[PDB]
RNA sequence: CAAGAUCCUGGUAUGCUGGGGAGCCUGAAAAGGCUACCUAGCAAGACCCCUGGGGUCGCAUUCUUCACCCCCUCGGCGAGGGGGUU
DNA sequence: CCAGGATCTTG
DNA sequence: AGCTTGGTGTATA
DNA sequence: ATACACCAAGCT
């Protein structure tokens, strides 16, 4: 089933998105596209707040486990020493709050003359600080901790502040002592400090150190006369503490392959879709005989470092509004960043020629470079200065500051110092750090006395990224037959675009969002998969005279403001002559909806199985009143299910609504489990609020996002009616579905799980009749294709959406409740509309009617009622293949279906 | 040539729930609250090895399970991975 | 939150 | 009644 | 710090 066919790979890696082309080529120029495909990931990202993978969230919970696992561990074997010591340790009830710690102050202050006294105080003392003894470094042992000064500094520090707040002196000064004191004199005294956020003082305010509880066992040691050998075993049991080995990590040669995971999440994600693609395309077309990859300047920086990109940006585009107004009011006809760039320079040098003295005016500006750009230098703001005109042509092609001091009319030794001595301002282009930056790279850039090389441009990427997906496409490349693989960098395939004619915009009839200036390619999500196929027709050469012009057009972007020159090589004129026929393909392929955007789905049943927080258990009486909410939250399932049947002796399932009065009050009303009965003054445990929770460590918590929805159909053939069924993890678990050999899309679940209890009504009333057979499942991610008929449920906010934003494929992204559905268009962009958000907020009337609408639509996008979407004929829930063509036949991967037409399972 | 980027390992301090209670505030028929502090647990659980106890795994690898193909590790025989075209 | 490993990949 | 929309909790450092 | 699930008044 394979016909070879000559065609190139194009890889558009992004941050959250990786384009996918596979472009047939016949004379050196684009035939047909063979596949062209966007696919979204999550970078690996599991923690959406802060941005941890779910790898790194994993390792976290793993490593607290095995804390936990230790701790254990190491508190039993301190609880056998202290039998055999003799020695109690504190009890887990039935004791004074303060016991362990006037204990520990009692055995630091004064020698205890009862000997089982004695004993008890000193097993309440050694068991509490095993309990609580402060952080010490992991790869010092027990000696080193032992030879540390004692009491440490910070603890020093910290009894000073508390002796002269309180205007007492404890000697000697322990931390039990002063928490013992502190207990007894302020009660409702909070000891550490509380992160994560009327008036309590808190009592310490460093965070406790090892050695200051090692010194104060060694006052509590000193003071009742302990054996030494005695001390040091509890010690040695107390601080014992692991190694921090490496167990886990396995931490020409021959290159990484494909099916090699890296271990970095979004590099993971990128490559396991290009290895799907590359695998799908090999086997359908062949191989490739050539792969061509960028990498964007995203996807490797930290969130620390995006943080950095819009602290810059939100600062520079102020400065640059607030001086190209400047300038408006100034009288100029058009304001330009060059000018900016002047106007930033008068307002931080004050109209100040260095060389010459001689404040100016506007008119003798005549702006130069500190460094040549033919000597190494650019546009850079570093390298600008502001001149006077006389202080402009006296430089003469010499170095800076070298020929400058050996010469008359002006001074060195005390520009650095000059320079350095300034005064940071409120707010301008440059932050605080900027500015030491600005600084720091201005006197590293005057200290030059000879050249300083070169005017280099030769770009290949060459990111941990990049080098990872180049050993791996260069191995699938030698076990193929591959002739070339190129990765490059930036920033090129805009570039090739914009000489090719080629606009987002344009390709997929997308109005105007922005009411001036430029409209933005990132809107539409295929414009990844565009730059892939863009991508396949460049070559190395090409794509080097692409960054010349770039560069020349970004350094004379300056030149021309207070341009632009065409590539000239006979490479870039084969290459524009090749891609005649590119744009006709591109319209080809966009009109007939063959360029796809699709997500990966998750269905392994792992991740979270319930919400962290544990929740207190809610109790009713058996011989009381029952309204539907109530019986609802009912815990254990026995009793659901006899409550169940005392509701409704031949019903299975639940059909109560929430605020109905179900049962009232009965007085001789007696439940028969199977192996107890509950009188009527019993107490029923119920869940503490009417949504989905399970039973977890003697609490309730509750459920975590759903990890599918089963669709159920009932109904006439030609009005059918849908309903969801809302799986999430914890009804897996709670149904033992978490075990092989189970499909978790079609397994049973039980009634008393949170999945059917909190089910629609219609759906429950259905299945009890035997109405509602499961059709399919959703999952999120699943994409939902319209047809060409599109949304005709829309209202209000959707139909004013629709009416600029024809969007035909939706995805699946949650089920907010039992009969919704959240969809979002699938071909618009997030981070577009996130910070189209942001510019309307900072800037206001810049933004087209469309764009407004977008800007207040994207957020929750579409809050589905399942009803009116799984009611439209011909919508069809779509499952890609790697090419990104829907999956129609029935195989052992996800096929797409038809909610109308699709049949029941089994 | 530093810093990071990804984890990995060992720890700490809170927080939640259950069991308690030092002080305060109510209710006094008795048991409710608040601030702290003490103590146990902190995914559900699975598999060992010996009515419990102890040891290791259990939120990654985005198409679960099923079925086919490929790669790797150990001794047909299980685990790791990978791919599956519409 | 803390220290510190191992490894890449930039140069 | 039923769909729309606004607002908020969520283990964390 | 997110975005998904839930809760609770508005329009119709
Ligand atoms: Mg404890
Ligand atoms: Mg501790
Ligand atoms: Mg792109
Ligand atoms: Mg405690
Ligand atoms: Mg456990």
């Amino acid at each position: 089933g394979t016909v070879p066919v000559t065609w190139r790979l194009g890889v558009d890696v992004g941050e959250r998105s990786i384009g996918l082309a596979a472009v047939s080529y016949e004379e050196d120029k684009p035939k047909e596209i063979l596949a062209a495909v966007s696919w979204i990931h999550d970078g690996g990202v599991g923690d959406e707040r802060s941005g941890a993978s779910r790898l790194a969230l994993r390792g976290m919970a793993r490593r607290a486990r095995r804390l936990r696992r230790f701790r254990r561990a190491r508190l039993r074997d301190l609880d056998m020493l202290l039998s055999e010591l003799g020695w109690t340790p504190l009890p887990d009830k039935n004791v004074s709050p303060v016991d362990a710690w006037l204990a520990r102050k009692r055995l630091a202050e004064e020698y205890v003359v009862d000997e089982t006294e004695r004993r008890r105080l000193l097993g309440y003392a050694v068991s509490h600080m095993a309990r609580h003894r402060g952080w010490r470094n992991p790869w010092t042992t027990i000696k080193d901790l032992k030879n540390l000064p004692q009491p440490s500094d910070s603890w020093e520090r910290t009894r000073e502040s508390l002796e002269a707040r309180y205007s007492v002196s404890l000697e000697p000064g322990t931390v039990g002592q002063w928490a013992g004191y502190l207990l007894q004199r302020a009660p409702g005294i909070r000891l550490n400090p509380t992160q994560q956020s009327l008036s309590n003082a808190t009592a310490f305010e460093t965070r406790l150190r090892q050695e200051d509880v090692l010194w104060e066992l060694r006052c509590i040691a000193d003071v009742q006369g302990l054996p030494e050998d005695v001390v040091s075993n509890v010690i040695d049991a107390v601080f014992c503490q692991k190694r921090p080995s490496v167990p886990a990590e396995r931490i020409r040669p021959p290159l990484p392959a494909l099916h090699e995971a890296t271990g970095h999440p979004v590099v993971d994600r990128n490559l396991a879709i290009l290895r799907k693609f590359l695998s799908s395309a090999t086997m359908r077309w062949g191989p490739p005989q050539s792969i061509v990859v960028e990498l964007a300047r995203g996807a490797s920086e930290s969130r620390e470092r995006q943080a950095e990109e819009e602290a810059a940006r939100r600062a520079h585009r102020k400065a640059n509004d607030r001086i190209r107004a400047e300038l408006r009011a100034s009288g100029l006809s058009d304001p330009s960043p060059a000018d900016l760039v002047r106007a930033r320079l008068l307002e931080l040098y004050d109209c100040h020629c260095m060389y010459c003295g001689a404040p100016i005016s506007w008119e003798n500006s005549e702006l130069d470079h500190i460094v040549p750009r033919t000597d190494g230098g650019s546009n850079r703001h570093e390298n600008l200065a502001i001149t006077c005109g006389a202080c402009n042509k006296e430089k003469g092609r010499r170095p800076f500051a070298s020929w400058a001091e050996t010469s008359n009319r002006v001074q060195l030794r005390d520009v650095i110092d000059r320079v350095q001595k300034l005064k940071y301002s409120g707010n301008m282009y440059w932050t605080r750090d900027e500015f030491s930056r600005y600084k720091k790279s201005v006197v590293a850039r005057l200290k030059r006395r000879t050249s300083d090389p070169e005017v280099i441009q030769s770009i290949e990427s060459t990111g941990y990224a990049a080098v990872a997906l180049r050993d791996r496409l260069l191995s699938y490349g030698e076990k193929n037959g591959v002739a070339q693989v190129a990765v490059f960098r930036g920033g090129v395939t805009a570039e090739a675009r914009r000489w090719l004619d080629i606009s987002i915009e344009r390709l997929f009839s997308r109005v105007a969002i922005f009411a001036q200036s430029t409209s933005t390619k990132r809107l539409d999500r295929r414009h990844h998969a565009v730059d892939a196929v863009v991508l396949t027709t460049l070559t190395p050469g090409v794509a080097k005279t692409l960054a010349d012009a770039r560069s020349r057009r970004v350094s004379a972007e300056f030149w021309r403001r207070p341009s632009t020159e065409e590539p000239q090589s006979p490479a870039y004129r084969q290459w524009k002559e090749s891609c005649s026929g590119l744009g006709d393909l591109l319209i080809s392929t966009a009109a007939r909806d063959s360029i796809a955007v699709a997500a990966p789905l998750r269905l392994r049943p792992t991740g979270a199985l319930h919400e962290e927080t544990l929740r207190a258990f809610s109790e009713h009486t058996v011989g009381a009143a029952w309204k539907g909410a109530e019986l609802r939250r009912i815990v254990e399932p026995e009793v659901y299910a006899a409550f169940l049947a005392l509701t409704d002796p031949g019903g299975r399932f639940l059909k109560v609504s929430p605020s109905e009065d179900v049962l009232p009050a009965d007085e001789n009303r007696h439940i028969v489990l199977s192996d107890r009965v509950l009188g009527p003054r019993d107490r029923v445990k119920l869940f503490p609020d009417d949504r989905g929770s399970i039973r977890v460590r003697g609490g309730a918590a509750y459920i975590a996002s759903f990890h599918h929805a089963r669709v159920f159909r009932w109904g006439s053939s030609h009005s059918p009616s849908f309903a969801l069924l809302r799986v999430s993890l914890a009804d897996l678990a709670v149904a033992g579905l978490l075990r092989d050999g189970v499909d978790v899309f079609t397994a049973e679940l039980p009634p008393w799980t949170p999945a059917w209890r909190y089910a629609s009504i219609a759906l429950v009333k259905a299945v009890e009749s035997g109405d509602a057979k499961q059709v399919g499942w959703l999952v999120p991610g699943d994409e939902l294709d319209f047809g060409p008929e599109g949304v005709t449920t829309a209202a209000g906010d959707l139909s004013m959406f629709l009416k600029y934003f024809p969007e035909r494929h939706w995805v699946v992204t949650g089920f907010e409740d039992d009969k919704r559905i959240n969809l979002k268009p699938a071909f618009l962009s997030a981070e577009q509309a996130e910070v189209l958000r942001t510019e309307r907020s900072d800037r206001p009337d810049t933004l087209t009617e469309a764009g407004e609408i977008l800007a207040q639509f994207f957020p929750r996008c579409w809050r589905a009622t399942v009803a009116k979407v799984l009611c439209h004929p011909g919508l069809t829930v779509i499952r890609r293949t790697a090419l990104g063509q829907p999956r129609w036949r029935r195989g052992h991967l996800p096929y797409s279906w038809r909610p109308w037409s699709a049949d029941p399972w089994s």
